[PDB]
């Protein structure tokens, strides 16, 4: 009878916060966005756990559904389970925590960020104002990761003066066209938590740096503003004037999120348009990375079915949407406490009007559309 979800680790602390998920929801299982997407699309609970009786009902993902994933689901599953729904959950920065002692603020230019993650910059003396010297060692995610997708999307947009280029991917080791630079000594770990454990390991030499969920990158929200532990990003020159970088605190990306346009009313039957991505320049479904605030941002998302076979589960999924996208008695305080940005009111309204309002053909449990259809209870 329980509603089973899991996937992305970036937001797992949020979904594990009491009362964020409403009645009927089993505890969220963090395994990575790749495994979460597969769990939902193929109805494979074994991505989450060993129980052979359970079905998958939803997933968290910060990796967008691909064209192939969507078309396979539309052909294989949609005729009996109904349309899938993909919507943003919250917005997020991508933080750059590091382990290297020193009282100076670490403030990375985008060029320096690109050099660290390409393997060009291998010493802290290559970062201006660092007050630091000695090796830098990148830690990256071994598995298919939405955090990797959000981060490499930024590197692909902005890292334009390296020897190679970064492709957008969920597998970091496949991103840079030159491969992993042997002498740069980059190392892999698994999950948001696994990477933070590697970053914080006091038994190895100082100098590690990574990309990370802001909810994991520091023990407290205030820690995101400690530039001796979490890098500012954005140091540079704007219109001939020196500018400083910003911390990855949610307040530094909320203005940019506020102006992301809602999906064109006429395209809302396509799950792909519900999740905007950022890029170098404005385009269809693509918002220019912002030239103010903290530069590295994006969305983490929910994947649900429009239809559920079970009466109670249908009601309970609707009740979750009602709270998570609600104008009152909602999840926004928990979202902020977890270092994330609540969706703007116009976004929440668009999501409610499409996926809750009963008369809309896209709505969860729509009696006409879901008649005889829906994901299994088990």
């Amino acid at each position: 009878a329980d509603i089973n979800g899991g996937g992305a680790t970036l937001p797992q602390k949020l979904y594990q916060t009491p009362d964020v998920l409403t009645a009927g929801f089993a505890p969220y299982i963090g395994v990575g966005s790749g495994k979460g997407k597969a769990a939902f699309l193929e109805n494979k609970y074994n991505q989450f756990g060993t129980d052979t009786t359970k079905n998958v009902h939803w997933a968290g993902s910060d990796s967008k559904l691909t064209a192939t994933e969507l078309s396979t689901y539309a052909s294989d599953k949609e005729p009996t389970w109904g349309k899938l729904i993909q919507v943003p959950s919250v917005a997020t920065s991508v933080a750059i925590p590091f382990r290297k002692a020193g009282t100076n603020a670490v403030d990375l230019s985008v060029k320096e960020l690109c050099g660290v993650f390409s393997g060009r910059i291998t010493d802290w003396s290559g970062i201006t104002g660092s007050g630091r010297s000695g090796p830098i060692q990148v830690v990256y995610r071994s598995e298919s990761s939405g955090t990797t997708e959000l981060f490499t999307r930024f590197l692909n947009a902005k890292c334009t003066t390296e020897t190679g280029t970064f492709a957008v991917t969920t597998t970091f080791a496949n991103s840079y066209s030159g491969g992993l630079t042997p002498t740069a000594g980059a190392v892999a770990a698994t999950g948001s938590q696994g990477v933070m454990t590697a970053l914080n390991d006091t038994t190895v030499a100082e100098g590690r740096i990574t990309y990370m969920s802001p909810d994991f990158a520091a023990p407290t929200l205030a820690g995101l503003d400690d530039a001796t532990k979490v890098a500012r990003v954005g140091k540079g020159v704007a219109n001939g004037v020196a500018v400083e970088g910003k911390s990855p605190a949610a307040a530094n990306v909320s203005a940019a999120i506020s102006v992301v346009p809602v999906p064109a009313a006429a395209d809302r039957t396509n799950p792909d348009v519900w999740v905007p991505v950022f890029g170098a320049t404005t385009g269809a479904g693509v918002v220019a990375y912002p030239d103010s605030g903290y530069p590295i941002l994006g969305f983490t998302n929910l994947i649900f079915s429009q239809c559920y076979a079970n009466a109670t589960q249908t009601t309970q999924v609707r009740d979750f949407f009602t709270k998570h996208y609600g104008t009152s008695n909602n999840n926004d305080a928990a979202i902020e406490a977890n270092a994330f940005v609540p969706l703007p009111s116009n976004w929440k309204a668009a999501i409610r009007a499409s996926f809750l309002t009963a008369s809309n053909a896209l709505s969860i449990g729509n009696t006409n559309v879901c008649n005889g259809k829906g994901r299994p209870q088990l």
